[PDB]
């Protein structure tokens, strides 16, 4: 035996690895990149007007946003056809773009009594417990009346400053440029962006009927309570009419095959628990074989949930003069790509289970298996001092650099210091006593004394392993 | 060459697919006047593939030869621009020419390519290649002509030595790694 058992589980795994490769080949095409790039270089790179240089990426005031809304925005959405408006003469703008704002209410924080004669009013930072819900200005339409999240069919966004809800004051722009511009001018005249505003969303979607691939676009502008403007963007190439070409039928067949494979792998792994070895996990080849199954189950459930309800597309196709609410699908597509990309990584890592075909591949794995116990002990000691530097940098420089503004950024900056990437031209500006001292001590202690021990140990281990084999050859 | 979904067939009246040999145009368009509006096969054009950035374009297509001087060339390209010679179906455009530059003896062949992807936009790509016709000019050449013959003789000697060695050692000659690098 041992060739009808340790090889059958390899041939059944090679087919799995081929089906997974076929499934991950069809997800990422080559036109998707240019489709996103052309749209990205249309709203974020053109200057707001011919006489200025700023674009959406470098907005720095509430007047720049107004210049962008009437200007570089309307020049991209509406194109005179050689009535609908194809963007690049292929990208059909379906529906109408929608704009929305979220604002806080007056008198929302506490003014110290000492200087209350100067501070007339304040507006607190954004929070669900301090969000305005009352009409303001002329109470004509839906742009001056608080509409809840339930009847907006909205959802949270998790922006940069905070996490904004799906309610607020919204307005659906028109279908032709000459009246959308009038609506924007009316919004600008009767001041719609007061100081109490905290967020603004502009969103739409396009089709590009040549290939079969939608594209939803959302642009966010955040106004922190400490003044300023922070822009953000998101372009997502959805696809909702999949079953058209024969290749789509082939992909459907290959994914039913994947479902069958995951069923087989879950049953033949349950069979090895109670009908066989009980409660032995510390092998790293069964702890990994469970992660793949769980991730695949999650990714299958997400995929079924995503394509089980496309009713928003049907509603839009019923009447094509409204706003297509494609925001939900664009989120689950990202959440599904984030899972289907991690499963492939672990499936590829699983190939190490079968590379022992000669007497020189066995010791190269024995070395790692015998130095993975000693490296783990030193890793904790390394990463404790790593975090000790990270938190000190966060507390000292994390106010005037922006390379240490948040703790994660502090960690990534040190990882980039290890690569020798960042230059310390501005570190000393935030502080001079601890400016160059921090850099020098960090480099010295973690690039000449602590980063080596990871090498030495490994080297030593390798040596003994070789002996621990060579002597065994001398015995025979 | 495209399949609109039935759901929104009324809104899109036509779509053009991504370039592919199985989905190329072969019919005249616009004023069917001359060679710029009639499909010509690759054989009749003496062309070949290119392997551009988006795909691999064939050698056929709709072509036009310009004039020898500026005036008629400008008039002819303006006549092309007056009509619509670059419709929505156009997928690639090639411009080819060659120059001599007699001042220093060095030819040059120039090919420019513009690709219009099926998602709108323009992708340019150029290629210059200088050629030379220096054979037996000054008194420095003959040296290279003799060196070429010497090199050919050396290769003949090396191959005959290699065949002798491989005849003596009928096999196991393909493991020293100093024989693979010699063949
Ligand atoms: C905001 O409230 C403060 C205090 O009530 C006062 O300045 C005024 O009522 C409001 N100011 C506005 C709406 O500009
Ligand atoms: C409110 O009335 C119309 C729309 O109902 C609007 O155009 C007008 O500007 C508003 N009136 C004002 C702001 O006084
Ligand atoms: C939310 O969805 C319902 C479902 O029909 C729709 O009637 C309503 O108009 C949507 N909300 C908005 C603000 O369009
Ligand atoms: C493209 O072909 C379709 C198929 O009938 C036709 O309806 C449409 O008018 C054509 N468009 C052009 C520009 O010829
Ligand atoms: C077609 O060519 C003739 C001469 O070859 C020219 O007189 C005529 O104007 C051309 N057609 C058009 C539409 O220009
Ligand atoms: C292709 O080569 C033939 C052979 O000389 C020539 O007659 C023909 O004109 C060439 N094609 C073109 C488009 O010039």
């Amino acid at each position: 035996k041992y060739l009808k058992s340790v090889l059958r589980e390899l041939v059944t795994y090679l087919l799995f690895l081929i089906v997974l490769c076929i499934l991950t080949y069809g997800m990422m095409s080559s036109n998707v990149y240019y489709y996103t790039r052309m749209m990205s270089q249309l709203f974020l790179d053109t200057p707001v007007s011919k006489t200025e240089k700023t674009n959406f990426k470098t907005l720095s005031s509430m007047e720049d946003f107004w210049k962008f809304t009437e200007g570089s925005l309307l020049d991209g959405l509406y194109w005179k056809m050689q009535n609908r408006s194809f963007i690049f003469y292929e990208n059909l703008l379906l529906g109408v773009p929608r704009i929305r704002q979220l604002r806080v209410r007056n008198g929302s924080c506490s003014i110290p009594q000492d200087l209350r004669d100067e501070i007339k009013e304040c507006y607190d930072v954004y929070s669900v417990s301090s969000e305005d819900r009352a009409p303001f200005g002329p109470r004509n339409g839906t742009a001056w009346i608080y509409t809840s999240e339930k009847d907006l069919n909205g959802s949270s966004h998790w922006g940069i400053i905070a996490t904004y809800s799906g309610a607020g004051y919204y307005l659906d722009l028109s279908r032709t440029r000459e009246e959308t511009a009038a609506q924007v001018a009316s919004l600008k005249k009767n001041v719609w962006l007061d100081r109490g505003t905290r967020a603004t969303f502009i969103d739409f979607s396009v089709y590009n009927a040549n290939i079969n691939l939608f594209c939803v676009v959302r642009l966010l502008v955040e106004f922190p309570a400490t003044g300023g403007v922070i822009p953000s963007w998101q372009f997502q190439p959805l696809k909702l009419i999949r079953y058209v070409t024969t290749f789509d039928f082939f992909l459907a067949a290959c994914e039913i095959i994947f479902c069958f494979f995951i069923f087989y792998y879950v049953v033949e792994e349950i069979l090895e628990i109670r009908i066989h070895k009980l409660h032995y996990f510390r092998s790293f080849w069964n702890c990994l074989d469970v992660v793949i199954v769980v991730l695949s189950v999650v990714a299958i459930g997400i995929n079924i949930y995503r394509t089980s309800n496309v009713e928003v597309l049907l509603q839009f196709l019923e009447d094509q003069n409204t706003f297509p609410n494609f925001e939900h699908l664009a989120y689950w597509q990202i959440q599904f790509n984030n899972i289907a990309a991690v499963t492939v990584f672990f499936v590829w890592i699983k190939l190490f289970k079968f590379i022992n075909f000669n007497r020189t591949m066995s010791q190269l794995s024995t070395t790692m298996s015998r130095c993975a116990k000693d490296l783990f002990g030193f890793a904790i000691m390394f990463f404790i001092i790593f975090l000790a530097y990270a938190q000190l940098a966060y507390l000292v420089f994390g106010t005037q650099v922006d390379d240490f503004s948040t703790f994660q950024e502090c960690i990534f900056t040190q990882f980039r210091i290890i690569l020798g990437d960042i230059n310390f031209a501005e570190i000393e500006e935030a502080n001079r006593v601890l400016g160059p001292i921090y850099f020098t001590t960090f480099v010295f202690f973690m690039f000449f004394i602590l980063l080596n021990m990871f090498a030495a140990i490994i080297a030593d281990t390798y040596s003994e392993v070789k002996s621990d084999l060579a002597q065994q050859k001398a015995e025979m």
